[PDB]
């Protein structure tokens, strides 16, 4: 645990705030302690307004796309997610099930962005209030001398990297923060309805695992081993020079496992399931529709790539921020998460390579790859690590 106080955060050359994947899985009974203070914090209106609107978005998505919409029951489990935060979740000791990220995607934005809040709060020019408009800040500042601010989310870290860097205030914040979370819902119906689909067939649903290797010849064994078991499995994430997650149906996850352990390379099962980042002909087709459909809601939009009060990256690495002529940026989140494979490393290493930024993890995963970790030397902070990191009851 360290304290603000002693990260010397002052002394920074630049921010970026990083928004985290997901790795791990949740229960309710889990997810209930972080749920209980964001319920009981100054965000609790605007959660609540959010949260109580998601079933009218799940009815556009199952009109827009019924493979999905049969699937699932997802108005059963936004009602319950309203419940939730409404009322309390009661007895959540009975079912050990993992959530599924039609629910876990909209509370991880919701983690995410509470959790760089109360950072701003907690790190606040010692002139401002703590109920001062913190976004409004931070973005007025960003051209002082070692003030520069950039967000850069990995995976679903991205619904809210984007969301803060389409937020030029505390309004804005909340705006863009809504959008975030409908889409986070959005783009986890999708993954959801396709594994549920793939449970009902031989093939199963799937699984991932962190692979590691050492060395340019093991890799490449790595390489083949997964294209030979293509389109079961494949790279949804590329996250240091020699790891990456893959990801793969059940029925094919023993041959994985087995045959890139006798390659010398080691494998451990995360938590998330199903297909995220994936070249899969039906996902392409279900966020096609997906990306139609939110080009019908101003609601579920962002700001414009010309428009953004910060800078943010994409997962392509691009070595810099998104260029001001890359458009509609709500496309470019869903279209990162569902399709594209996320070059973390290259992302990563593009962000900090030649700067000293101080590097902010937002989430609940850690997100640094550790070949690049040693460089950023002290200037960095894991939002977890942080003494009195808890969301603040409402004053």
């Amino acid at each position: 645990m360290i304290s603000v106080a002693d990260l010397d955060y002052a002394s920074r050359k630049s921010s970026i705030f990083l928004f985290a994947p997901h790795v791990g899985t949740f229960t309710k009974q889990s997810m209930d302690k972080l749920v209980r203070p964001l319920a009981a914090s100054a965000h609790r209106d605007w959660i609540l307004d959010t949260v109580a609107g998601l079933p009218t978005y799940w009815d556009a998505l199952a009109v827009k796309i019924p493979n999905i919409g049969n699937a699932i029951p997802g108005r059963r489990q936004l009602t319950d997610l309203d419940t939730w935060f409404r009322h309390g979740a009661g007895d959540v000791t009975q079912d050990d099930a993992t959530l599924p990220s039609i629910v876990v995607g909209p509370l991880v934005v919701l983690i995410q962005l509470t959790q760089y809040w109360r950072y701003l709060e907690l790190t606040r020019p010692d002139h401002l209030e703590d109920s001062a408009d913190l976004q409004a800040d931070v973005v007025t500042r960003q051209t002082q001398p070692g003030a520069k601010v950039e967000t850069l989310g990995f995976c679903a870290g991205l619904l809210a990297a984007v969301a803060v860097a389409s937020a030029g205030n505390r309004q804005e914040f909340q705006k863009y923060g809504a959008v975030a979370v409908r889409l986070a819902m959005m783009a986890g119906a999708l993954i959801d309805g396709q594994e549920a689909r793939d449970k009902a067939t031989r093939d199963g649903g799937s699984v991932s695992y962190a692979i590691a290797w050492r060395g340019q010849k093991p890799g490449e064994e790595a390489a083949r081993i997964v294209k030979d078991l293509n389109p079961n499995a494949y790279f949804a994430v590329l996250y240091d020079e020699a790891r990456a997650t893959v990801t793969t149906t059940r029925r094919t996850a023993p041959s994985l496992v087995n045959r890139l352990r006798a390659a010398d390379v080691t494998v451990a099962e995360i938590g998330i399931k199903g297909r995220i980042h994936s070249p899969d002909s039906e996902r392409k087709n279900n966020t096609d529709l997906l990306v139609d459909l939110c080009k019908s809601f101003e609601d579920l939009q962002y700001a414009d790539a010309a428009s953004l009060a910060l800078p943010t990256y994409n997962n392509e690495a691009e070595g810099r921020p998104v260029s001001r002529d890359r458009g509609n940026m709500t496309e470019m989140v869903i279209r990162a998460i569902l399709v594209n494979q996320c070059n973390w490393y290259g992302t990563f290493k593009g962000a900090t390579e030649g700067r000293e930024p101080f590097v902010v993890t937002l989430g609940l995963e850690r997100s640094v790859p550790p070949t690049l970790m040693r460089s950023l030397g002290p200037h960095q902070v894991h939002y977890e690590d942080l003494a009195d990191n808890g969301i603040p009851p409402a004053p």
